[PDB]
């Protein structure tokens, strides 16, 4: 019912999406948008079958998995809940959407097990969030972050120094898993289904599978709202007012709660590290359809 | 329809409100700011909650007809008036749109947002710039009256004179804003402070405050009068900034656990908006360390978590 | 004896001073340098009889007077001792050379008395530091700081809010005195004698009068060394290595301990608010004569 | 002549040194860092002071022949070597010249100064860039030997291996410097860390350390050998930065009350320079809250104030 009021006519709605997508082209030239509604209707326009690495787009997914498997109380002994590297007053990374927090979050998953298993455990949730659609792995990107990710090594050693990891966790193992998860590949199409799972309270809308808890989803959407677009997060919360997560790949994972998930891809980044076209497209779509979280 | 799903049964809902109100009485911690024992506003046991739904249903429990000064609760109201009369583009040349950091100016040389004192002082200055002191006040008071559906609205001259004589923090901010050139042309800093102190001294009750909060919950239309008070744009902006900046240093925790637009004040008030459902005003003077009502905050957390009112609840 | 080794031949020394003064002209066009040795020898070149307001150059003088009359222990309950507005860990202005500290310092002087008397009490020390040479007052500058000094009013109200003043002190009275003292006028010639008093352990070298205590002078020279040139203080300490104080008037009060005091005037300021020519002249003079505090 | 005025009578001077050394034994507060009870360096009662005048007179009292690792005391020595071999202009493209703030990079994107770990790591990297690990070490060790007039100089492999295995703070700094591109061309970050950890593990005694400090007091000429070890420019820079950055967060207090170039270390050492008079090395392991020797600092304050050695004493 709520969905029906927000999008009465799907074909008409996709027509407007296409028009905005087109306008935004007035900005390689990779440009794609896919969406998946909470009742499983789909639309892609442009370059939506090209694989690309999740990179930071994975941060809310791993956080949601940690909450789903361990609960809020425990997770947030190790990572904070608000916008900010550095550490906060309690001596922990500010939130799960900044690198230091995402690294700590990564360390929390299946602490009793090895590298291969941790990865496979996360991957099983990601597969289900995507309704078993396209999910790959870029060894090129993985090896590149391993060899050149000095910023993350610096953060890792700092977290270790400040005692920010759970007992018995090897810092280097946690970094290795974090780099692996950043190297998972999706397309706009599969990514949109993941975002739709978050839009749909943690149930994958193309399979009906329960993937994440309501608590995990609520927490994740809250932190995406406030921390999901790096230095542009405040502007985005004000003008667009929806949970989103950006990445250096030029991806934007956007959630419209109880309506749809979307994944946009356009590699060229603005000064704040967010897709120039993706961001502009979100603003135009939300203004036109009154999807802002505080639209009446 | 949407309201019906969020609150299927009003009477049953008010029954839960009453019970939580009662449970929260067990909480006695916190310190009252600017305690004057003769004054009802300083009573640590003052405790009241009122609400007004977007379709005009009402419920009060406890001390809901005791007047108290809006103080910081006026910040989002004056902001909403400025946007409604001048538009986003113009207002936000003079004030920012985001949280500051647990005060200063931002990268563009302007106060971080309308919910911190420096931003609220600038926002005060923007209203009816071509007119005099009396008229600015009356123009704001007319919007406030209408937001409250013409229910109780007073003025505390004692509070006004007290802030004038001892509000050193705000004078420091005022001179700093002047030094950094943060005010519009033709504005006298001292006049803008004077107006800000006046607006902070406007009095409401839980009941009249709840209606102001309901006007925000209802897209800018006062639900007990049908009047179009604020533009939709004004309300949307206001609710966004209340969500992220409305509870001072507790704003992050509140956004995470409660997930609603709220504004706290040193009076121990909490103006809470549940969009498309209701406005609520809670009052309990004893403050926790971050300056927010110990009981009010606890009550909001319990009510919102029981009823799934968090903005991102499924 | 020590002076004799540092400057064996005064006439030869002044000849080099003149040559540097001249070189620096390759930079109104007000430009003057005066010096006064600790044994009372004098040299001026350029515009050394033009009065100008001490402004910030007064900050170390008022601080020295406070120490001389009240002692270190007491003064430094209210003001800190190191480079940094804001307040420090103990809730007090960082040092006497920043505005907030200079304002608090001003408040400490003759607390039991009125405006006129406070001023006259400070003025009696300043007169004696200058060996009774030129000392005036600019009402233009005083009224201008009163009407336009919003930064200082902001600081004043902040100090009052944070309870940084001694008991019973009216903040506005303290600001008024601080603005008055900033408006005291000297020439390069009279100013050089003040600086020579500091170079000579607190005895005015043209009169033999004991003006300030050894403790006051030592403290003052220490803080001038580290805090006396605003954001350029670290560079200056490293390359020049002498106690100096700059002001917005384009003045530089320079002390060469046990050798001489100097006052330079050149109104055009660099980006950090210090006289472009004055600063350059200090660097060249010190490199040539090996006057750096850590020169062997 | 200048020396004669500062210390008119050597024997009388050493007598006062001895008495202050004795008085300071009453101070037992402080905490020993990285306490290993088998190791002499961890003994809270380890207490020694040696000095060497610029004309080569010597005095030791207490535990002055116990080796200990230079740790941070090596920072100003490696810096002085870099300036002496490469010059100010070149070195200070890679490291700043001033105190940081009670860690990060400065406005120009470089470590704040050579006395903080990040600056000392970069300074390490600058030395003999065209050569290998063994040679860099030996080249620095040769200057250190000469600064110490060929007196005691050792190496603790236990300390070196310990920092390699558990120095997480320094690895974090190292990767950050690499990320921000703070090293010269051709330098491997890990090699520079390894060298820095090696130099920190070089051992001296109070006696040999005092001579190194005397070389700095004497314009770069080792006073017990007459050898020209460091350039005048190197020494002047080094003493300036020790004055302002040498005692971590206590540097301001120390500059104000003591007014001399000094460098503290986590070992409880204090290398103190009295220019044109003497070098001194004090050792007492228990540290105050800011990481400086509780007894050493107190002893320096008492000695300097009694003898008027403050740089701005008249
Ligand atoms: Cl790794
Ligand atoms: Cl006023
Ligand atoms: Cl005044
Ligand atoms: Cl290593």
């Amino acid at each position: 019912l709520y969905f029906q009021s927000m999008i009465p006519d799907f074909e008409e709605f996709t027509g407007h999406v296409d028009r905005i997508f087109e306008d935004v082209k007035e900005l390689p030239d990779l440009w794609g948008v896919s969406l998946c509604t909470v009742d499983g209707q789909r639309h892609s326009v442009g370059h939506t079958k090209i694989p690309f690495c999740l990179q930071s787009c994975v941060k809310p997914l791993t956080y949601a998995i940690s909450i789903s498997t361990l609960g809020t109380d425990y997770v947030h002994k190790f990572v904070g809940k608000e916008p900010s590297l550095s550490l906060n007053e309690e001596g922990i990374p500010h939130n799960p959407m900044v690198n230091a927090g995402a690294i700590v979050v990564s360390s929390l998953i299946k602490m009793d097990c090895n590298k291969a298993e941790k990865f496979d455990f996360v991957l099983q949730y990601l597969n289900k969030m995507a309704g078993n659609e396209y999910m790959g792995f870029s060894n090129a990107t993985f090896q590149s972050e391993k060899e050149t990710g000095d910023r993350n090594y610096a953060i890792g050693y700092y977290l270790k120094e400040k005692k920010c990891f759970p007992k018995g966790v090897d810092m280097m193992a946690a970094l290795d898993l974090y780099f692996q998860l950043c190297s998972v590949e999706v397309t706009c199409e599969s990514g949109s289904v993941m975002a739709a799972t978050l839009a749909n309270g943690g149930i994958c809308p193309i399979t009906g599978e329960s993937v994440l808890s309501a608590e995990a989803v609520r927490n994740t959407l809250s932190l995406m709202h406030s921390c999901g677009m790096y230095d542009f997060s405040g502007q985005f919360a004000f003008h667009v007012g929806l949970p989103a997560k950006s990445a250096v790949s030029g991806a934007i994972l956007l959630v419209v709660p109880n309506v749809m998930g979307m994944m946009c891809l356009s590699p060229p980044l603005d000064k704040l590290g967010n897709s120039h076209r993706g961001t502009s497209f979100c603003q135009k779509l939300v203004s036109l359809f009154n999807f802002h979280n505080y639209d009446n």
